């Protein structure tokens, strides 16, 4: 499960629930990122992203 | 599941339920980017992306 | 589970639960990163990212 | 479990529950960087992130 | 369990619950950084980042 | 168990429940940082995080 | 990559490689079992498998 | 990367590589099992299996 | 990186390389059993497994 | 990294590397096993694993 | 790192790296076995495992 | 690191090293067994394990 709400037989108000977060490159496992490397150039751009709420 | 809402038997109010993330490159299992490398060049670009909400 | 939120039979209120966390680069198993690494050159960009909600 | 709040036949008030963390580069077993490196150049660069919330 | 609420059968009041933390680059078990190094530079930068509540 | 809270059959009153702390690069087991080093150079910077909440 | 063999220019010989493993239920992110359960009764039945060579 | 043989430039001879594993049940991230777990009846059966190699 | 063999440039001889383990149950980050239990049965059955090789 | 074999420009001979490991519920971080426990009957029942090797 | 060997520009012989080890239930942080326990019952059962090599 | 072995630019003689060891239960940071417990009843039964060499 990743951000599932489940409400049952309430009565909510404003603003009630919030989950926010940043999980950018988390949660391996056995993945490997330049594992044997020699002589290499990383200069991968990666722009804006995420959530902008406003 | 991935940002699954499930309600039943409730009287919701304004804003009630917000879930936000950023999950950029995020769960991997076994999954390898260069693993045996050698004289490589990586200037991948990636523009702007996400949620942009006004 | 990641930030799953479970409510059952209540009276909730205003801006009632919060669960903010940055999570970057977290969580790893056995994940390698220039494991057997020689004149390699890391200069990649990541721009902003995140939750941003005003 | 990471963030899940879990509620249950309750009378719930105003900003009532708050978990608030920064877990960056956190919890690694096994989880190597750099292991054997010789002549190697780091300097990626990472915006800003995490959650703000105003 | 990482920054789990459980409450069962209360009257909840303001404010109630808090768990506040900065668990940046913590809890590793035989996680190595620049074990058998030599003649490297590491200059990355790291943004901001974190949890910002206002 | 990190973090979590548990509570059960009570009258919660305000700020009831504080638990904040500073938790960088703590709880290592067999996690080595520059273990065999020679000639290196660290310069890596980190910008502000944590939890600010006002 | 799994149990993934790359040989590339080589003299090979007799029960050369060997790659055995058994991964049951294993590798999981953010994937719950009997999450929120409640009188449940589990009696699945699972028969023989695997790799069965002679 | 699992049990993934790379070999390059060589002269192999007999039974030379061998990788054997019993990883059931290994490698959970936020991965729970009878979390909020109330009388429950847990009679699940699983035969044989892995590997059996003659 | 779980079990990889990666050989370069070499004279292999007979029996050379051996990685034999019993991983079962490890490597946990977040992940709960019978978190918040109360009256529960466990009687699962699990056969026989692993790596068989004669 | 588990059990990981790097060898480079070298001359092999018989039995040369040998790693063996039981490693069975270890490395836990944050990891519950009946946490808030009352009641309850254990009895889950594991045949044998593991590396047999003849 | 866990068990990994590295080997460059050598002459190897019989039987030269042996590394044996039992670490059943090790490395724990932070994680409770039957922390807040009563009337509990614990008899799970568990087999034979680990390395058996001949 | 556990039990990692590096070697560069040697000649290796039979059975040069050897790291044996029990590390059963050990390693433990704020890991808890039985913390706060009443009538409880422990006789959870582990078979052989570790490593046989022959």
């Amino acid at each position: 499960s990743f951000f599932s709400f489940l409400g049952e037989a309430f009565d909510g108000a404003r603003d009630m629930w919030r989950a926010y977060s940043d999980m950018r490159e988390a949660n391996y496992i056995g993945s490997d990122k330049y594992f044997h490397a020699r002589g290499n150039y990383d200069a991968a751009k990666r722009g804006p992203g995420g959530v902008w709420a406003a």
